[PDB]
DNA sequence: ACTTAAGAGTCATTACCTCTCCATAATGCGAATAGTGTTGCTCATTTGCTCAATGA
């Protein structure tokens, strides 16, 4: 289930790409949420994988880059 | 068994003066931990003051 949607990865992380972090960090946490949407995936509600491993792949991506972008590092909640 | 081509690597002066320019984006909600305030308390530091011998 995991390497099959690797392409949503990169689909997601094309967007993310100039903003202090480089292109191949953020697939590779994206591949991250995308284990962690793996494992606690509904089949049940009808929607067929992509709909739920959208938010964490952008979760992941998006918390990559609010840490490990600067060297003063603002937390999420205060930035 | 040896001889020309392709590709990679590594340098190309010294010293000083002036100026500009060096960033933007998800939300929210408990859990948990670090931080700050509170009160009672002890301990090290210094100083004016006191007490005891002693010769003139």
């Amino acid at each position: 289930m995991v390497e099959a949607n690797l392409r949503l990865v990169i689909s997601i992380a094309k967007k993310y790409t100039n903003r202090g972090l480089q292109f191949l960090d953020l697939i590779q946490e994206g591949n991250i949420g995308l284990m962690k949407a793996v494992d606690k995936f509904e089949y049940r509600r009808g929607y067929k994988f992509s709909t739920y491993a959208t938010w964490w792949i952008r979760q992941a991506i998006t918390r990559s880059i609010a840490d490990q972008a600067r060297t003063i590092r603002i937390p999420v909640h205060m930035i």
